[PDB]
């Protein structure tokens, strides 16, 4: 009276410049027909020894499967060892060439690229998200096999196997390597638990780099730490704190009620709402301008503006920029987080929202929001694939307001008492630091550069540094500076810190 398969070649994954990130490698699979093996039991020990398996257990397996016409012996071998096994001429042993992925960049892009399971199907990262694109379609062979199950003849092919298609990611391996190295070093210098760093192109929406620590070698899937396998930029939610204040400020400027030169009274550094007390870390301020509120990261100052303008305006900005919103990336394990909403906002939620307490975002969401702000208020859809034709953006923040806030974030980095460690020598940079209290802290910095014409947005999240420095401007700001400094030269962006 059979229907055997023709493996499809799994589609190549490259970075944006064509560097291979996931490559299908030929392997040899060996299967057997126990009906033939039963006629050649004397050959089994030599075959067993060559496969690794135990002599008596392997013999027990065949004796147990004597009546079956197909069984698997082994599925992953090099074609070097596959040819060595084939040369034994054992009756009933047949071979099939399959594919197993190899990841040339390994740990550098393990979380973004992801990996494949035993069936060459996508399980994590891009491999999973674009499995349909990458997998291709297996084919159906037909062969004449007699009563013994011996493949005697080849009668027909029922379906032709179609290879998967190539996919170019948005990731720039040069930028990915830099962010990976700098984030790892920063975690070691701070003795931190974990970290994430994302770089995005503000003009096209492309994710140029996305790294997390700890990472793993997807070529070493020796069943490592599941926790280490977490793509934190997409699956871990956190309260963004001060890094969300530029969006609260954007709502204030768009309200018509506030200008940067306006003053807010933040004395004595605390603000009471019933049983709840809002508190600033530095409580030696009285009058602060809107830029000063961001520089000093005054929670009181941002709260007073929020009460004046209303939480609805702030909620609308944070929602439209994507905080706690679906990214559209289609990553099955990716987290949306949560953006609290109310019909009538009470005072406590208005203040906490404006200073980012009780909100849940991802590092990718936080970065995308900063990308929209940097892109004069236009939100460009997120993309993990190279973008050749840029989709239309949505104007989420008015150009004037976004431009004004950009200037304010530049003063945060450049002005007296600002986050000078986030300065990117040679360029004008802008950003906002954050420190979230979980005696353990999370240190954040989000920003963009060059301020004169933003090109790149970046988010640096370091979880639980355990050394002396713990402020976002101390722990995460230097990482932004180091990575931003390298990324601008790697993209050949002209330095904008020039003389007047
Ligand atoms: C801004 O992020 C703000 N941080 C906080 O208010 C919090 N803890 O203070 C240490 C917080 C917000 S949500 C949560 N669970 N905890 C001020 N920002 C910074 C900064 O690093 O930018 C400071 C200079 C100190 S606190």
């Amino acid at each position: 009276s059979r229907h055997i398969a023709i493996p499809a070649h799994r589609g190549l994954i490259t970075d944006r410049n064509g560097e291979p990130l996931a490559v299908s490698t030929p392997v040899t699979t060996l299967w057997a027909n126990p009906k033939e093996l039963m006629t050649a039991k004397e050959r089994w020990p030599q075959l067993a020894a060559a496969l690794g398996q135990d002599t008596k257990l392997f013999a027990d397996r065949i004796e147990q499967n004597a009546e079956r016409e197909f069984i698997y012996l082994v599925r992953g071998l090099t074609p070097e060892q596959g040819e060595g096994v084939i040369a034994l001429k054992v009756p009933g042993v047949y071979s099939i060439e399959e594919f197993r992925r190899f990841y040339p960049a390994g740990e550098v892009v393990a979380h973004a690229v992801g990996f494949t399971d035993v069936d060459d199907r996508g399980r994590e990262g891009i491999e999973l998200a674009f499995d349909e694109w990458l997998a291709g379609v297996p084919g159906k062979r037909q062969v004449l096999k007699d009563r013994r199950g011996r493949v005697i003849k080849d009668v027909q092919v029922t379906k032709n196997a179609k290879p998967g298609k190539t996919l170019a990611l948005s990731i720039d391996l040069r930028l990915q390597y830099l962010a990976h190295r700098e984030l790892r070093n920063a975690l070691l210098e701070n003795g931190a638990k974990a970290g994430s760093l994302v770089i995005m192109d503000v003009k096209t929406g492309e994710i140029l780099a996305m790294t997390n620590q700890p990472t793993y070698n997807p070529n070493n899937r020796r069943n490592l730490q599941p926790a280490a396998m977490r793509n934190r930029a997409m699956i871990d939610v956190f309260e963004p704190g001060s890094t969300v204040k530029p969006f609260s400020m954007s709502a204030a400027l768009a309200s018509g009620r506030w200008k940067p030169s306006d003053i807010v009274d933040v004395y004595p550094g605390t603000l009471q709402i019933g049983r709840y007390t809002i508190r600033d870390v530095s409580r030696n301020s009285r009058q602060l301008d809107l830029t000063g509120i961001l520089i000093k990261s005054s929670n009181v100052g941002i709260s007073k503006i929020a009460f004046d303008i209303g939480a609805e305006s702030i909620y609308s900005v944070m929602q439209q920029v994507g905080l706690g919103q679906d990214t559209g990336l289609g990553f099955p394990g990716e987290r949306v987080g949560n953006l609290p909403n109310h019909r009538k906002w009470p005072k406590a939620e208005t203040a906490t929202l404006a200073y980012g307490y009780g909100l849940s975002v991802t590092a990718i969401q936080l970065a995308h929001a900063y990308a929209a702000l940097a892109n004069d208020g236009k939100s460009v859809p997120l993309s993990m694939t190279r973008v050749d034709r840029v989709p239309d953006g949505v104007q989420v923040i008015s150009p004037e307001v976004a431009s004004t806030v950009q200037g304010m974030l530049q003063q945060v980095v450049e002005a007296q008492g600002g986050v000078f460690r986030a300065q990117v020598p040679g360029y004008h940079a802008a950003g906002k630091s954050g420190t979230a209290r979980k005696n353990a802290y999370r240190s954040l910095f989000a920003g963009f550069a060059p301020a004169t014409d933003p090109r790149i947005a970046m988010v640096v999240v370091i979880d639980e540094p355990s050394k002396a420095g713990y402020f976002g401007g101390l722990v995460s700001a230097p990482v932004f500076s180091k990575v931003m400094a390298g990324a601008l030269r790697l993209m050949n962006v002209p330095p904008d810190n020039l003389p007047t």
